[PDB]
Order: C-alpha cells, then sequence, then structure tokens
C-alpha cells in the first residue's frame, strides 16, 4: 500500500533542504494554512499567494501553494470575504495547503539571492552576513581500559556521528592517569548527552563538561559575487534590467563607475548598504529603495541599485527547479510548476 | 430581505453598539461572508467544535459568540487546535460574530443577566463609560461628536457671515454603557447563604467566598468573567460583596485583609448570555418582523470539571 | 532695513507658521546667524554640497530647503559626508533655514504646489490640524490658545468684582492647516492616462501605478514625498487615487488587494516647491516692498538615475 | 559563655539548605522584618503571615515565623493600623521577625513542589525546569618542576577543593615544556583566582584562562513524577483531593484519560504546562486556573488539575520537618511548629 | 476632641492639599495609626534617627516632615538603616506625616518661606498648577470637577423634563498652587552681593553661582531643593536670576553659556521649612482653638559638612 | 618631503595611547570637529572647550584642541550664532579642530583618576571596575609532520604574535595521530582567523574552534589608592582641598573617622559608592554630590568626599604631560600646553 507523499512529508523535505529554523524570530514560515495529514497532489510555486495564484492552484489541480512571502504575517484578527480574508477563505474551502518559505529561503545558499546573481551571470558568488550556529564541545574523563564501551555505548546512542573522537593523556587527582575524551554536539543535544555520559560512565559521580562553541554558519542574508568583467555602474544597471526583465531601474552612484564586485539581498535590504561596502562591494542590490536612503548613500559614496522588490520573483522558477531535484532523489513524481502570473502590485509608465 | 449577515451587524450594532467594546478587543464580523442570508442564529459563550457541530446539525449559518474565537491574531490556519474550528466553520460556510465587551458594557448585557438569574432588584449599570458631544452655538443646538464633520460642512455652507461665526462647545456625559451593575436583594441576607443562593441559581458546581460567613449582605456588584481589579472601587460605589469570575488565591487575600468580600462564581458563569442573548435578539427580530429561528446553545463548554 | 535673518523668520513664520511643522520636525533656522543681512534668497528641495556652491556663486547668502539639512542631532562636524555641507555653510557664511512638515501641510505649500503643477481644479486642504481657542466669557469673545495668560493678567488686573467672574472655554476648530489636497481633474479619466498625464507634467523618468489601467479617476488625494499610511483614509475621503511618493511592495500589495489605487510619482516630485516656494517668497516681497533677489535651484538633486 | 541561635545564624542554616540566591529575580526573600543580632526563641512556619499567625507567634512564645510567601513583596509605602500595616506593626512592635523563604524553597529538591509530590503519594520524584549554574575552567600553563609547590599555594588558599587538578604535558613556544593544569571554580571565584594564580605562578607574566562552563542544577520549579499505578484522571484527581483535604478540585482532560507521569508546580504555574507534556507529563498539577488558560488546555489536550494555591500549605508542616532535621545535625534545642491556621481567603461552598 | 492623627491629617489637608502633590510622591500619614491622640507635633526636614530620639525626648507622637521617609516602597525593615528609623518609629508609637510636593507647591510653602527668609517683595507663585471645575448649564453656576457626579444624581433626580436638559462644561483655571516663587530685592544688587546676602540670612556654609558678579539682580526666582530643569522657563517669566540646590557641572555650564544666572544654595536649604511650618500649624491650631504644642527639629541633618 | 602631523596621524596616537573603543557605548568620543587631512600647528588642552578656550588657542596660533568633555554630545539639531552653536561656528570659522578625549581617559591607567590621585600625593593606585575584553582560544588539530609549516604561514600572516602556540598531543578517530595548536586571538580576527587556517590547512575539511575567554581588562572607570599615613576623614578632606586648589569640600560621615583606603572617580560617580566600599574604600571620592545620595550614604556609613566635577580639571596638565611624552618617543615637535583658563560654571563664596 503506497505511501503517497502527505504535507507533512513534504514539509520534512523543504525542512531538510532549507531549513526553516534558519528564518528570522519575527518571520512566518511554515505550513501557514492547510492540513499536514492530507495527499499533495502537485506543487505551485510563488512569490506573494494572491487571489489568481490560487486560482490557478485550482485550475491545475494541484492542491498545495508554496510561496516566498507569509500570506498571513501579522496574525489575522478576521476571516471575511475580502480582502487578504477572500484569498485564505478561498484556500480553505478548495482543501488548498499554504507553505511559506520566507526569509530561511532568503538565507539558504541555494535561495532567493543565490538564485538574483545566477539570473545576473555573475561568478564567485557566496554567502554574506553569515548566521553563527551554536556547539558544545563535550569534555569527559576517563580510565583508559573503561575507554572503548565508553566510547561504543555514546556512538551506539548516537552521539559522535561516526565515532567522531578526540583523545587526550593525563593525570587526575598524579592519583589517577585518566583519558580526556573530546566531541561534538550540536545545541540541542546537551541534555540527553548529560543523560548518555551519567548512564554510561565508570564513576559514580562522573566528570564531564559542555565548552559552547560558535561556528560560522552557511546561512546568511545576501551573497557577494563579481561580474565576469569589470564593468560601468550604469552598464551593469541596464545589463541587469534586461536580464531579469524589469519595466525600470535606478541607480545611486557615478554613472561610469567602475564595478567588480557586487552584493545583493534581494527584497528590502536597505541597512546592509554599509556593511556591503565594508565586506568589499562596488554596489550594493536590492529593492524598495527610499529617497533620503539613496541620498545618504550618495554623499557617502555608497552605489546602489534598485532592481525593485519584485525581483524576488525568480525564487519561482528557482525553487521549482530545486523541488524538482529533491523530489528526483527522492523518487517523488509530484509535479511542481512555477507560477506565471505577475503579481507585481506596480506597473510602470 | 431576506435578512443578510450584513443586516444583522446592523441591528446588532443598533442595540448593541461595537464601538462600546474596549479598543484591544475584537468585535464584529470575525469569520464569514457579509452577503450571505441568514438561515438562523445559535448562541454560544465558547465557540467550541461542538457548537459548530450543533449549528450545522440545526441547519443554522450564523453563530452568535461572547468570547471572539480569533482574539490575538492567529499566525496559522491548521487542521489542529482553534484551526480546526476556524476551518469548520469556513469550510461549512457558517458566520462567526463576536458581541463581546459590548455585551459586558450593554445595560441588557452580561451583568444586567447575571443579576437577573441571581433574582436582584434595582440594577444598574456601574464603572459608566463617558460620551461626548458638541453643544453647538446666538442659537445653540446638540449634536454626536461624529457629526462635528458635516454639522461644520453644512454650518460654514449656509450662512449671512462672510464668515458664520459658529462654535463646537465639547460637553462629556455619562453612558448608559459600563461594565457590571450594582443590584441589591429582597432583603439582607449572610455573605454564605448569598453565595449558595447563587451557586443553585446559576447551576454552579462550586462557588467560594471571602469574607465572614456571616457578613450581611444587601448591595452587590457584579463583573462577570475575570473583574478582579475593580473590587476595591465596587466598594467605594456601596457594594456589600464584589462576584466575579477567575479569582486568584493573593488577590483574595488581599480582599480578605482589606475587607471586601468577594465571590467567585467562575468566569464560565457568563454562560447566561447564551438563553439572554437569545430572548433579545428574538424581541429585536420581532419588532423589525424578521422571522428568523434564534437558539441557545446547550453543549456545556467549560474546560473544568469538579470533583 | 536691510532685512536681516530673523527679519525674514518673522515674514516666513507669518506666511507658513513654524508651529503647523510635525513634533518630530527640525524646522527654522538651522544654521546661520540671525543678525546677518540677506544678500539673496536660493530655494532647494535638499541642500546638497552642489547647492551651496551654487548659492555662494550667485552671490546669495541664504537658503531655503524643504527638508532639513541637520534632522536627527549630528554627533560630529568633519570634512566628510553631509559634515562637508554643514561645515561649507559655515565657512561661507551661507544661513540655512528649513520649511519642512510646516510646508507640508500649508494651504499654498507643497500639496498645492503639486496639484497646481499636474493642473488639477477644486484643491482643498485634507487632514486638517485643529486648532485650540478659547471663548472667553455677560460678556464673551475669542482668544487664542496663547493669550489665556496674558487675557486672564489682564481680566483679573481690571473689573467690579472683588474677584471678577470670568471663564475660558476651550473651543477646537478645524484648521486651515493639513497634510495633503484632495482635488480633481476636469474630467474622468483612465488610471493609465492620468499617471501618464502626471509623469510629464512633472518631467519625472519612472513613474509606477497600482490599480487596473483602466479604473476610472477623478477625485485625487496628494501627499508630497512619503505619504504611505494615508491612503485608506484619502479613499475614505472621496479619493478615487492616492498619489505619492517612496511606495514600498507590501503596501503596494496590500492596497491592490484591498481595491486602494496608488501612483507613486516619486519622493523627489517634492521638487516643485523649489520654484513654488520662490514665487511665494516673491510676493510676500512685493507685499512688504522688499528688493531682494529670490531663485530656485536648477541642480537636480535627485540621488537616483533611472534606466 | 553560650552562643544561642541568633537571626543571623538561623539565616546562615536557612540559606545553606535552601540558598536564597536560587530565588527569583523578582522576588522578596530572607529576612523581611526584625533584627539579625536577635536570639531566636522558637520558629513558627507559615504559607502566609496573616494577622492570625502573627497572634499564634506572640501566643506561643516564637519571636520568628517563616512564611513562604512574602509577606512584603513590592515595596510598602505606608506602615498605617489598617490592611497589610496592621501586621507588620503588630511584628515589629512584638519584635516578631519574619523570614520568607519564597522561590527559593519552590525552586528546591526537598521543597514545595517535592512535598507536593510526596503527599500526593507519588514515586520516582525528580526536578524538572532546572536552572543553569556557571562555573570557570580555568587553564594555567606551567613547568613540571614547578608543578608541585603551585598546586599546593593554590591550594593552600582553598581553590579545587580538595587539591582536585587535571595535569596535560604540552609544549610551548618546541621552546618550552610546560603542563597545562586546569581545576573549576564558582563564578564568584574568579577575580581571586586571577589573584592567586599570579601571586603564586612562576612566569613574571603567567598565561591562565578562564573557560565558561554551564552545568545543569540541582535546582528548578517543578518536579515529574508518577503514581504507583496508571490510574484515570478523575481518579487521580479525586485521590489527591482526599489526600491534601481540599474542599473543591477541577480538571480539565477527559475524566477516563489514562495517567501516569504527572508534573506539579505549587502555587500559580500556569505557562508551564505546554513544557510539561514536552517533559513527558500526562497532566500537569497546579493553583489558580483561569477559564481561557483551561479553554486552550482543553482544545489543545493538555490535561490540568487545580489543586488551588492553597494547596502549597503543605510546606508549613515540611519544612517544620526539615528545620527540626537541620536543627538536630547542628545540635540546636529550638522548638520548631507549624501553624494550623487555615489562612485559604476563599471559603468553599 | 482631643485631636486625633484623622483630625490632623483633615485640617493640613484642609490648608495644604495633599492632592496637589505630584502623582510620583508619597505624601500623608506614612506611618502610624490616624485614632491615636496627638501629644505634640515636631516638624522636621528629614525624619532620621536623631529627630526621632528628640520627638521621644520631647514628649511629642507626631513628626511631620518634608521629605517622605518612605519614598519608593521598602523591601524590608530590618534594624539597620532606614529600617531603624521606620522600626523606633513604629516601636515608640510616633506618628511620621510627610507634607512633601505638596507643600513645595502651596502659595504659603517651601518657596514663599525660602523669599521671606530672604526678605524678598512681591512675592507670587510661579509655575502654576490648572484646576478643572465645570460650569453647570437656563440655569448656570459652577462646580468642583469632583461634583460633577453627586450633582448629576441632583440634577437628575428633580427636573420638569422627563429627561431634565443639562451640559456640564469643563473650564479650566489657573491654580493658586504652583512650584516656585518669583519675588523682587528692593534695589537692585549685584549677583554676587545677592548670593552673599542669602548665604548670610540662611546661614548657609557654602553657596555657588553662575553669571558675572557684577550682573544686576532684581526679580529671583526660587524653587528650592533641585529644582533644576525650570531655569530657562524662569527667565522666560522675568527671572534675572534661578535659586534652587542640587546644581550640577553640566547643567551651570549649559546656564552659563545661554547667559542664564543660578545660584545654589543647596537643597539642604529646604530646612526653612520646619519653623515655616511650625509657625503655619500653631497659626491653624490658634482658629480651631486646638491647644498641641509644636516645635520645629533644632538638629542639623545635613549630610554635608563644608570645609 | 616632510610628513608633517595631521589630524588623521594625531588622532592615531591617541588612540594607540588611550584608545577611543574603552569609551562607553553612550559616549561621543574622538575627532568632533574638524578636518582629519589638516596639519597640525599646536595643541590645547581644555576640561570643557569653551568660548574663552577657542579664543586662547586662536590667539596662541594653535589649530586643534583636545577637551575631555565632548562639546556636542547629543547630537546638535541647529548652529547659530549663539550657545553652543556660537562656540562650534568659532572653531569651524576658524579651521580649528576639536577632538573629545572623554570616557576613554576615565578609564585610561594613566587617565584622569590617575591623575587626581597623584595629586592628592597618594600610593598603591591601582584601576578599579575593570572592563573584561574578550579573546578566543583557537584551536586545530593536526599531523606532527604538517605542524611546522602550518605554524609559519598563520605567523607569516601575523596570527599568534610572535610564534606564540602551545602543542598537545592526541589521538583523532586510534585511528589517527593528531597534534592539538592553540593560540590566542583577540576578537576581531576571528574572521581572518578562519580564512587562514581553512586556506593552510592540511584537511580538506579542517576541526578547528574558537573558544570565547573573557580577560580582566587594564581600563576601568576609578582607581583605589592610599594615603601615606593613615589620617582623619577631615584631615583628608581639607589636605585634598588644598592641594587641587578648591574653593570649597564638603564630605560626608564622621569627621574623625579614619581614612586609608581612597575610591576615586572624577566628575560625577555617585552610583559607585556603595561598590567601592565592597572593594575595600574608607571613603569615596567624587563630584556633584546631591543632598538625597548624601543622605543614604551617611545612614549606610558610606564615607563621601565631593571635591566638585571641576576637579576633572587636572586632566589638562595630565594630558598636557602625557602628550608630550608621546610626541618625544615619536620624535613630532608640536608644542602642546594646558588651556590656563578656569572653566568653572560656578563661583563659590
Ligand atoms: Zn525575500
Ligand atoms: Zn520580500
Ligand atoms: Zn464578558
Ligand atoms: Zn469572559
Ligand atoms: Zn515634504
Ligand atoms: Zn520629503
Ligand atoms: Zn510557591
Ligand atoms: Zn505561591
Ligand atoms: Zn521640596
Ligand atoms: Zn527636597
Ligand atoms: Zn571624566
Ligand atoms: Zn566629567
Amino acid at each position: 500500500a503506497m505511501d503517497p507523499m502527505k504535507i507533512a512529508d513534504l514539509m520534512t523535505l523543504l525542512d531538510h533542504h532549507v531549513p526553516f529554523s534558519t528564518a528570522e524570530s519575527w518571520d512566518n514560515v511554515g505550513l501557514l494554512i492547510g492540513d499536514e495529514d492530507v495527499e499533495v497532489t502537485g506543487v505551485l510555486t510563488a512569490l506573494d499567494c494572491t487571489l489568481e495564484v490560487v486560482n490557478e492552484a485550482i485550475e491545475k489541480g494541484y492542491n498545495t501553494i508554496i510561496s516566498h512571502h507569509p500570506l498571513i504575517f501579522k496574525g489575522v484578527t478576521s476571516l471575511k470575504a475580502n480582502g487578504y480574508g477572500l484569498i485564505i477563505r478561498k484556500l480553505i474551502q478548495h482543501d488548498i495547503n499554504l507553505i511559506a518559505m520566507h526569509t530561511n529561503l532568503d538565507v539558504n545558499p541555494h535561495g532567493v539571492n543565490m538564485m538574483l546573481a545566477k539570473v545576473m551571470g555573475l561568478k564567485n558568488i557566496s554567502i554574506i552576513n553569515n548566521q553563527q550556529d551554536v556547539y558544545y564541545k563535550v569534555q569527559t574523563y576517563i580510565p583508559k581500559d573503561n575507554v572503548g564501551p565508553f566510547k561504543d555505548k555514546l556512538s551506539e546512542n548516537g552521539l559522535a556521528q561516526e565515532y567522531c573522537f578526540f583523545e587526550s593523556e593525563g593525570r587526575g587527582q598524579e592519583d589517577v592517569d585518566e583519558v580526556k575524551i573530546e566531541f561534538m554536539i550540536d545545541a540541542y543535544q546537551k541534555s540527553r548527552a548529560e543523560q548518555l555520559i551519567k548512564q554510561y560512565h565508570p564513576y559514580e559521580t562522573p566528570v564531564f563538561d559542555f565548552i559552547e562553541i560558535k561556528q560560522t554558519s552557511l546561512y546568511g542574508l545576501g551573497v557577494m559575487a563579481e561580474v565576469d568583467n569589470q564593468m560601468t555602474l550604469e552598464d551593469f544597471a541596464a545589463d541587469i534590467k534586461s536580464k531579469l526583465n524589469i519595466p525600470s531601474v535606478r541607480f545611486v552612484g557615478e554613472s561610469n563607475q567602475k564595478i567588480k564586485r557586487i552584493a545583493i539581498i534581494g527584497g528590502s535590504g536597505i541597512g546592509y548598504e554599509y556593511q556591503a561596502v565594508q565586506q568589499g562591494a562596488d554596489v550594493f542590490v536590492t529593492g524598495d529603495i527610499k529617497h533620503h536612503d539613496a541620498l545618504d548613500a550618495k554623499i557617502h559614496g555608497v552605489n546602489l541599485i534598485d532592481i525593485n522588490h519584485y525581483s524576488e520573483y525568480v525564487m519561482k522558477e528557482g525553487l521549482k527547479t530545486l523541488l524538482m531535484n529533491w523530489f528526483n532523489i527522492e523518487k517523488i513524481n509530484i509535479d511542481v510548476e512555477a507560477s506565471t502570473i505577475n503579481t507585481d502590485p506596480f506597473q510602470y509608465i
């Protein structure tokens, strides 16, 4: 009997590749509207889950929408037949499930900013503004003959996974010859490590320490990348306008300024431009740039390009490609399509 | 007609104005479509999953609860918890209206209803809101604060003066609306006898009181739900005892040490508004010649079981 | 005379009272010496280094900008960034005056100016401030709220009464001042045609709108600069479209989903106040027989270049 | 000449067994009203120090009351002959001393929740919600021949207490063969360790490090325990109503729900119920449960019992027993009695 | 009678209303029993242990201090620090009353007392509070804001109208109460000569002033204690110099650079209220024919010794 | 061609000896008014940069003022010809540069409080209230034959500066014999250490850890010192009144109290007096003491002397001496003078 993919199965897969925990703590991510128990009939990717996107899912026979922007952000205080209420009610009434992969996708090594850089034809792309992840170096002290079965039992129970220990010789008190064994755990394992250590240790009152270690994460908001060939600011702006099919672009800085290194935060990344320049950027590319921030940037020589917040729409095809690949790996046959609807609230003239 | 949700909302607003609710509250049409024709109305304290099933079973597409099912914003709508209730409403085209603190402060609302279920006399609203009006000024006449704009559009439109002369003088008056009632028994009774009396009249499994059992009670202040914070002011207003729910140890100990008598009839005693609201709505419907069924939900939705 | 900075400040205050500015704003003489004789006045949106160089070159020692060059307090004055501009003003004895939110809310200010550059009709201030006056009371007569003290020093000084009897009755009236204007086109036009029309009239490189291109527009609300926050209220006030700058994605998406039409003419479109303010000041100077040159800065100070 | 116990001596003993530092930082604990210098004539334990409790101390000739709840919590702005003022004035006027052992006793391994679990007849009782205590692993580097007198001097001065060091061999710079010696200190000792190390080290400029270590405390708010035999929620509720002589109990959950593991926070512990369930509880037992929190718990399947906040009264006899034992150990002859007054503000009908 | 603490409190409230104290303050009966008969009253700035010993020694069971011995809530009452004082009061049945900011803003309070000790003329309260009254409205007459309730209970009780028509019109008037006095010397004097004059009249060990020593002084503003924050407003009100205590370096430097003259007479100079309050209370007692001894504490409680 | 000292050069020197980073985060320090590019013609030290001080710089031909107090503290919202505006405009109009060495000088081992103690003739002067500086112990694991060129490359690139490593032998997994090498970095180096380690390590995926270490700083607010000979509080007060030429001093405490150890925070240090007593002070010396704080101190037995905030004026001559010395070391010929103007806003009578 089959194991068709349920929303719960899809969530586990999504979380494996683009962990929901990497989203900012103010964000609203994951299954926003739906039922974990329901079988997935098809997946439509979207930037914003507008009414037209919901109609498109219905029309295609897909019961799952993955959007970048969370349709419910600050809690809803009503669900009436108007505004965002009309969209949420339509999802529910048609048994459509909506998952938001928001700032977790903004900070993912294969996420919105990698996608933007790739669509711009850039090279040497890497994550910037890296998160810090908390780990612990576990240190226990144990007699040499006790070292093996202590290690095997900790390893049998999934610690140091495999069997990754570092062994140090020393003398406790030199009353007692001991082996100081070390290994790494993620922050959530501390309590279980304690349990296992106390349980399988030789000493009645065993001696063990957790030393907090911070490591630079692979996750971070933005990428730094480079153009193949150093070019002028205005030429770079024109090139990316064309590549992303943007109706209008605006830039801040001398039009003939030479550009090689590019920092990109899709959406609304103003606030990071000065740090981007400190990180080596010649220009900071983002959306939703306002007058006074552009004015400040100009006077300080910080070069900007506004590609519009709407340029995050690249994640529809990008996430479709990712998900198709993840599904291939797992041998899952479910269709994924990028929504073709242009959902930009702005029309340019 | 037939009566739509939009028309029901207008009527309810007329009798229990939604603007008398507290600013933090969430009242009105919480879940639904104002264009839908009302098939029947079920009244509820809390809109539980069982209450939604009762509406469906009775053929009613409208529920009016006291407590707002959505209070702080909901950040997801999953098939779990409160999500299940909200999703069931939507999937069955059931409209949910919340008449919350507007009903707590209404002259015919929760506290009137409590006082009447208790058999009390000389019941009056306490803790009255303050309404703002303007005495428009040499002629003079009144206006609601909201008419100030239109009145001026009117005033400045026609007058002999190149610049007509007029004044809006802010006047404040005691509202008919407020949180709680003061009321009285027919004859003085002991605090313990009064507590038992109301236990029995409200069908409460357990009541608790603060104060000597032989304290004599004539004047009673009532705030249904969770009214702790108002007990000192009630005594100030003449109360021999403050009646509310959800009384906690330290608040009761403070009251005891200050000589303030309390009775905890439980928050759940607000359930009286089910039948109370059904009666009101039947009467309002009768005035407007609306032939729509109203029933009080019969489900006991108290999360507590007493032993 | 000759007119000093102190005299100019008095005049500007008379016509565009600095007290109508928002409490968070920074307006008035920001950089300078009130005793210095004005040689000429250059009007500006933003006081950039290029604008200071233009003043110097024209022989003008006074600049009036809309945007305050010093807004939050500056914690240093170095030869870098905004420091360079501030230091250049000081070292060339150039006086800088900021007519900021006081000009945004004036009946002849930024939004009147925008509406006129757009060719609009029936232009009126919206979002009006409220002025406080006192009806002094049996005689009765008016006073500005600021006269309450002096009036009383006067009132209590001479009266038959050992204790004269008098009342100050607070009266509130709609101000002539407020943020934004409502106005109308001569004949209904599509939203896209209106957007293009104003693009052309204001010489804007790029405009963007929210709403169906064939929406019909007659009534228009305008808040120059960054007026998002006021669009729902404008529709409430009758607007078919809200015109402002600095519109961001999520605010535009919200408006679109609620049926609220917008046009982003860019914050930089406040530049119309350069010529607008020059015309006002020339007229005021003419009334007072002041022979001082006023010119609108010709420098395009938009930090954005469009492609 | 005698050393009769003074309030100061009693405070030291109380603090040894139920450290005042384990109280929450918002709490008001310790000697609230009295004189450290005064000789203790007898001790009366209480939940709340009401006027009747003060009269009872006077009547018995006891000059010391230890309550759980602090009679002064937020500061008093007056001391008049009414309300709480009347109680505080009576203490002072009769030279009665009042000590509050409040949240320090809530979190103690022998405190309010252990007492509650014991009175309920539960087994396998352990502290939950454990505090974290900050320690340091001190690391110094020292030549082998210098190791002994360095160690002895640090130990003579009460560090590593005894003589608990761990010894590591290594090469500094291999210009210099060194011994890396390690030991533990509590957080308050850092400065003294620094002093002693600098003082007795071989090197003119000695090399030493303090590495912060967090350890799970023995102190925590609540206990987890189990019934001898799995029973129904309603049967468990009835049993504990009887054992604690409670006039009325209420529960939330299906009456026939099977219960084995019980989390208990006496007083007002709502806020911890969801975490208790994550920790393995079948039911969360507490007091002062309000409607909307009970409603939430019901819909989420979290089972609750309200035993009333007043059920903290078990600490009168419990603390009497503890104190009698502590006094026996120290050979102190001072009487301790649990106040017999029922001080519950509520009467049930 | 004999006069109880409750009666004393009523009298003091009549002459120096406790409601004129700041909302953050702690005034009234701080420590004591309102039912106890007053044996005698000692006045104090700070109620130190030495002042309590003085009361005990004189046979007085009532102390009135300016500064509240309990200000923020006390979290313990031990035989140490302030605990020792509070416990000594209680154990000797001594009643402590604090007349704090109510005395600072009274027309016969701390600042009147300072100005009189200085020999000044034309002394008037400054920084006046605002009292709210209602003109009840065709008859019309006044009421204190507190009478609004009773008046309405009365008003609505008897009238021809089924619904009587009445208005409460909020009127605001300048209070007699406020923080500080303005006053003047008989003849202009230098700032240094004035500072020395007041040093001598108040027996101050050390005074310090801000401003040129030859500045001419006629009009003086005084806020006893720690009145920094009010010096710019005092100059606005006509003061040549602002006199207060507890002046710090940066506040003095700011004043100096702005041309605002100051004198620091020390916070401790509020001690004048001991004799000042004794005289007031003797007079009030004389009016009511109360034969109770009042004495000003003779203890110098300044924590500072000057060298 | 010459390298005359520019403001930028002076700032680097100032920062070397009295690091601007040791200032409190609310403070406003460094070049407040001026141009980094401008050549320094002379330096005038000041407590407060009043108009007279600016006139004095002009008159002397000096274009640089270093003050203790920042003339711009909370941002200026205008620069008009009055008040502080007149002073700032005069600086600018005369091309005078103004640097503030504020709380960095309050906390410096040779700063305001060392200067005060020295002028008082005190002995055994040391910094109190020490800052804590964050460092990292870097730990990498590497095979023995790889140890040399790994070390040399890290050292070639300026880590462990020189060549300060500690070497530990151990077994990774005993599959692999490894050397655990350790060294110290300042907190700002973490990212570069990561770069260098990844770059020059043997392992494709090298194993390395940063362990946060806090060390007691040499910087702190205040000093503790002692009088040569134990003396009475009143005698000490009189002595320091004379030594600092103060017009009036006031003290709190019994006039015959014996004083040996003195804590000093020049300026306005009330808030630290209780901690000073805990640190061993017999008296806390500061300025701007107010009534109620003095009253509190008296009742608690905390002895105080108010030497006035203006007594920070000792830093004019003190900083002149320091700067002359720093300039001598660098062979810089620029004149430094302490402003002679008494800028105390107070006149005493
Ligand atoms: Zn994004
Ligand atoms: Zn976005
Ligand atoms: Zn209610
Ligand atoms: Zn309720
Ligand atoms: Zn504007
Ligand atoms: Zn603007
Ligand atoms: Zn407790
Ligand atoms: Zn408790
Ligand atoms: Zn005062
Ligand atoms: Zn005072
Ligand atoms: Zn300083
Ligand atoms: Zn200072």
